[PDB]
C-alpha cells in the first residue's frame, strides 16, 4: 500500500485593531454579609466568599488556530 | 507498505495593534463582613474569603497556535 | 515497511503593538472582616484572608505555539 | 424618698457601605458680574461676592447618636 | 433621700466603608467681576470677594456620640 | 441626703474604612477682578479677596464623642 | 481744499465666559481601506489618505475686529 | 471745498457666558472602503479619502465687528 | 491742498476667561490601510498616509485687531 498525506496549508488567521482601551471591570464593589449560626458538617467544605477568579483578558491579538493532522494505518 | 507523512504548513497567525490600554480592574474595592458562630466541622475545611486568584491579562499579541501531528502504526 | 515523516512548518506567529500601558490592578481595595466564636474543627484547616494570589500579567507578546509530533510504530 | 434611675443602652447603630464615590461638586463654575455706581450707605456693609461657605462632605459612615440622660430632685 | 443614678451604656456606633474615593470639589472655577464707582459708605464695611471658606470634608468615619448626663437636686 | 452618681459607659465609636483617596479640592481656579473708583469709606474697612480660609480635611477617622456628667447639689 | 478724516473709535469688542472644557475632538476612531489595482495616471497625482489636517480651536476669548481706514484724494 | 469726516463710535459688542461645554465631534468614526480597479487618468489627480479638514471652533467670545471707513475725493 | 489724517482709536478687544481646559484631540486612532498593485506614474506624486497636519490651539485668549491706515494722494 502506497500512502501520501501531503496536505499544505497557506492560511492567514489576521487581526487589526487601531486602539483598544477605556476597558473598566470591577467585580464586588459592593457589600457581602455572611452570617452563620450552629451549622452542623459531618463532610468536607469549600467555601469562598468576597472576589474570587475575576478576569480581565485584553489581548492585542487573541487570535487560535487549531490543527490536527491525524494518520492511523 | 509506503506512508508518506509530509503535511507542509506556510500559516501566519498575526495580530497588528496600534495601542492597548487605559485598563482597570478593582476586584474587591467593596465591603465584606463573615461572622461565625457554634459551627461543627467534622471533616477538613478550606475557606477563601477577600480577593483571591484575580487576574489582569494584557498581552500585546496573546495570539495561540496549537498543532498536533499524529502517526499511528 | 518504510514510514517517512517528514512534516515540514515555515509558520509565523506575530504580534506587533505600537503601545502597552496605562494598566491599574488593585484587588482587595475594599475592607474585609472574619468573625469567629466557639467554633470546632475536628480535620484540618485551610484558611486564605484578604488579597492572595492575584496576577497582573502584561507581556509585549505572550503568544503560544504547541506543538506534538508523534509516530507511534 | 428613693429614686433608682438605670436605664441600660444596648443598641447599635450601624452603616455599612461597599463603595461611596465618584463625587462632583462645582460651585459657582459661572459668570458673576456686579456693577455698583452712586451708592450710598447710611450704616454698615456686609458683602459675600463669589463662591464662598460651599460644603462637600462624604463622611464614610457619619452616624449620629444623641442621648440626654436628665434627672431633676 | 436616696437617689441612684447608674445609667449603663453598652452602645456601638459603627461605621464600615470599603472604598471612599474620586470626590472633586472645585468652588469657583468660574470668572467674578466687581466694578464700583463713587459709592459713599458712613460706617463699617466687610467685603469678601471671590473664593472663601469652601471646605472638602472626606472623614473615612465621622461618627458622632452625643451624651449628656445631669443629676439636678 | 446620699447621691450615688455612677454612670458606667462601655460604648465603641467605631470606624472601618478599606481605602480613602483621590479627592480634589480646587478653589479659585477661576478668574477675578475688583476695579474700584472714587469710593469713600469713614470707617474700618475688612476686605479679603482671591482664594482665603478653603480646606481640605481628610481624616482616616474622624469620630467625635462629646461626653458631659453634670453634678449640681 | 480741506479735508479732516478724524474719525474716533471708543468701541468694546467683549467676552466674559466662566468656564470653557469638556471638549472631545475624534476624526478617524473609524477603519478606512483603499485597495487599488492596475490604475494609469499621465499626469501629476496629489493623494491624502486618513486624518489629515483636522483642528481643535479652543481660544477663551477668540474676539476678532477688522477696521480699514481708506482716504483716497 | 471743506470736508469734515468725524464719525464717532461707542458701540459694545458683548458676550456673557456661564459655562460652555460637553462638547463631542467624532467625525469618520464609521467604515470607508474604496476600491478601485483598471482607471485611466489621462489628467491630473487630486484625492482625499478620510477623516480630514475637520473643525471644532469652541471659542469663549467669538465676537466678530467688521468697520470700513471709506473717503473718495 | 490740505489733508489732516488724524484717526484716534480708544477701542479695547477683551476677553476674561475663568477656566479653560479637559480638550481631548484624537485624530486617527482608527485603522488605515491603503494596498497598491500594478499602478503606472507618468509624472509626480505627493502622497500623504495617516495621522498629519492636525491642530491643538487653546489660547487663552486668541483675540485679534487687524487695523490698516492707507492715505492715497
Amino acid at each position: 500500500v502506497q500512502i501520501v498525506y501531503k496536505p499544505v496549508d497557506l492560511s492567514k488567521v489576521t487581526s487589526k485593531c487601531g486602539s483598544l482601551g477605556n476597558i473598566h471591570h470591577k467585580p464586588g464593589g459592593g457589600q457581602v454579609e455572611v452570617k452563620s449560626e450552629k451549622l452542623d458538617f459531618k463532610d468536607r467544605v469549600q467555601s469562598k466568599i468576597g472576589s474570587l477568579d475575576n478576569i480581565t483578558h485584553v489581548p492585542g491579538g487573541g487570535n487560535k488556530k487549531i490543527e490536527t493532522h491525524k494518520l492511523t494505518f
